[PDB]
This record gives C-alpha cells, sequence and structure tokens, in this order.
C-alpha cells in the first residue's frame, strides 16, 4: 500500500475486529497518525486519531475530531516506534474502547467517544512506509 492511505474499512468496524499495520518509521520521522474516520466527505470526522511524536519529549496523542473540534487529547508519553525501524501496530476494537498493542506490548486503551459503528475508513499517512494493512475477525 502507498500514502497516503485512505481506505474503507471492509464491514465497518465490529467489536473483536483487529486491524493490523506492518510499517517501517521513517529513518527522519517527525510524526505519523492512524485515523478512523467518519466518512470519506471534506470534514470528516475522526472517531479515533493515534498520532506518535517525536517533535519534543517523544509521545504519543491520541484524539476524536468532531464536528471539527479536537477533543481533550490523551497522551502517553511513551514511544514504542524507532526511527528506521519495522513495527507491528494492532489495534483490537472492543465494547469500551481501542486497544493498541505495538510489537506485542499493550500500549494503550482509548474509550470510545463517537460510536465505533460510525467508521468507514482507515486512513495513515506520514512519515512511515507501509507494508501491509490488514482487517482480522471483521
Ligand atoms: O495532522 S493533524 O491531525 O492536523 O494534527 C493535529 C492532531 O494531531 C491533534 C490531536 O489532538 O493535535 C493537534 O495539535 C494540537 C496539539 O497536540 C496540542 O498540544 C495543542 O494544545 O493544540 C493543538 C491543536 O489542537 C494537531 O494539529
Amino acid at each position: 500500500p502507498t500514502l497516503p492511505y485512505y481506505q474503507p474499512i471492509p464491514g465497518g468496524l465490529n467489536v473483536g475486529m483487529s486491524v493490523y499495520i506492518q510499517g517501517v518509521a521513517s529513518e527522519h520521522m517527525k510524526r505519523f497518525f492512524v485515523n478512523f474516520v467518519v466518512g470519506q466527505d471534506p470534514g470528516s470526522d475522526v472517531a479515533f486519531h493515534f498520532n506518535p511524536r517525536f517533535d519534543g519529549w517523544d509521545k504519543v496523542v491520541f484524539n476524536t475530531l468532531q464536528g471539527g473540534k479536537w477533543g481533550s487529547e490523551e497522551r502517553k508519553r511513551s514511544m514504542p516506534f524507532k526511527k528506521g525501524a519495522a513495527f507491528e501496530l494492532v489495534f483490537i476494537v472492543l465494547a469500551e474502547h481501542y486497544k493498541v498493542v505495538v510489537n506485542g506490548n499493550p500500549f494503550y486503551e482509548y474509550g470510545h467517544r463517537l460510536p465505533l459503528q460510525m467508521v468507514t475508513h482507515l486512513q495513515v499517512d506520514g512519515d512511515l512506509q507501509l507494508q501491509s494493512i490488514n482487517f482480522i475477525g471483521g
């Protein structure tokens, strides 16, 4: 797959589904994001924005974009990616939250703010190369 990636999630999200992304963080990475998006029209809401950042104290930001407004960020001040390194990034969709697992290590649980059933698309962009994106347990 090529970037930017913005593709429908076959069948939409359901509890029990996993999204499995294999990629390589750029040697020159500043940020990348994975968005679970409600639609494909301009101005679409983002149910879940997952955003690793190397600018400053390395961290991952988690948020929702609704009605053109970013919500209150959740943040984890740990960086599970490494510049130039391949990663395995998994989102397990559960009733209460998205469970994020990186390279086998549980990383975060982001509580649903928009109903998960409204998500139609996965969008990925930023400073990485993608090897694959797979939807499991749909
Ligand atoms: O690429 S973007 O989606 O435009 O980047 C935005 C997102 O990463 C959101 C996620 O919350 O953050 C925005 O920046 C925030 C910044 O993290 C925060 O420290 C500051 O207080 O507010 C900014 C604007 O909401 C990104 O612009």
